[PDB]
RNA sequence: GUGAACGGUGGAGCAACACCUGAAGGAAGGCUUGAUGAGCGUGUUCCCCGCAUACGCGGGG
């Protein structure tokens, strides 16, 4: 669908020292959703890749999510 | 699995001490509470104004 997501925030945030990836945020949200459904006793690494996101495959393994790091205006 | 997750800007501290708003400055100078109003003349049909609508009422000099 090739979409762009923007976020405005009332409180200021910590300026991220390294890249604040969208797939990281979506993975943490999916982990929180899985904790909401399947209880707190879950492996977070089972569901942190269960994202509404396509995956880019490098020529030698090394798949990444199709998200990007959050740019700041 | 948001390079995350976890993390108290805290504890103590006198604004205060001294310091006269007031020294001098005229409410004065002129001025009837007594005046005014409270008593003394005309001797009989004649001009104007309204209501009417003339049978007379009212007023006026």
């Amino acid at each position: 669908v090739n979409l762009k997501v923007t976020i405005d925030l009332s409180n200021p945030m910590m300026e991220p020292g390294d890249l604040l990836h969208l797939d990281a945020l979506l993975g943490a949200l999916r982990v929180s959703r899985a904790r909401a459904e399947h209880g707190d006793a879950i492996n977070p690494r089972d569901y942190h890749y269960d994202l509404p996101l396509e995956r880019y495959q490098a020529p030698s393994g090394d798949w990444v999510f199709k998200a990007s790091a959050f740019k700041l205006k």
